[PDB]
């Protein structure tokens, strides 16, 4: 509260890390459903559906340009990529085994970085 603050811990270094874990899901062998927009003229359904949608090219542009406030902001927009693969592709599809693999690959770097 007013004048009551937990210590004080350094978040100097979780731009450069979001960028080096961002760095490793890009070229994870796996990260090619996810690397560009999906294009919204050549997806039917992918427009009307997919109310926020989210890839790695535009995590890496609105990371470099200061628009993520901190590193949950960041999460939330990685972990969107995955909660839009679930809602379009069946999990019995490549691209639906690809977001499974490149969630959890993320979140052991999440933990294992920060946690």
């Amino acid at each position: 509260s007013m004048s009551v603050k937990k210590p004080k811990r350094d978040d100097s270094k979780d731009l450069a890390l979001c960028s080096m874990i961002l760095t490793e899901m890009e070229t994870h062998e796996d990260a090619w459903p996810f690397l560009l927009p999906v294009n919204l003229k050549l997806v039917p359904g992918y427009k009307k559906v997919i109310k926020k949608p989210m890839d790695f090219s535009t995590i890496r542009e609105k990371l470099s340009s200061g628009q993520y406030p901190n590193l949950e902001t960041f999460a939330l927009d990685v972990r969107l990529v995955f909660d839009n693969c679930e809602t379009f592709n069946e999990d019995d599809s490549d691209i639906g085994r690809a977001g499974h693999n490149m969630r959890k690959y993320f979140e052991k770097k999440w933990t294992d970085t920060f946690k």
